């Protein structure tokens, strides 16, 4: 839950592919800035796979936990290449930072 610490995952292991702050641009994936409460495929002008549109679930803690384990098992076909991350904590960690910077 530690978003200093979360905020450097996300550098480390996201930040190539993906920007958080408001009007952030779209790279190689969508910005992710308002994700928290919202269903997959939401950023207009961003080209998504229709299995991410397809797996009709909301962002959040629980589902983020999730996704970001594995990606590819939580969401088949997603075009998201990144083998996920293992430790529990890690991932709260990068949640906690996610759930400020995309709220900001
Ligand atoms: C490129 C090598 C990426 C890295 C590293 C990470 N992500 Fe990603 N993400 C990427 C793409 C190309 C996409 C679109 C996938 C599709 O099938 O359309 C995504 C998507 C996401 C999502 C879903 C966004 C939404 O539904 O609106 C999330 C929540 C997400 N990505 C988060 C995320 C995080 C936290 C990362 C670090 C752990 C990360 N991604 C790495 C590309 C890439």
């Amino acid at each position: 839950g530690d978003v200093e610490k979360g905020k450097k995952i996300f550098i480390m292991k996201c930040s190539q592919c993906h920007t958080v702050e408001k009007g952030g641009k779209h790279k190689t994936g969508p910005n992710l800035h308002g994700l928290f409460g919202r269903k997959t495929s939401q950023a207009p002008g961003y080209s998504y796979t229709a299995a991410n549109k397809n797996k009709g679930i909301i962002w959040g803690e629980d589902t983020l936990m999730e996704y970001l384990e594995n990606p590819k098992k939580y969401i088949p076909g997603t075009k998201m290449i990144f083998v996920g991350i293992k430790k529990k904590e890690e991932r709260a960690d990068l949640i906690a930072y996610l759930k400020k910077a995309t709220n900001e």
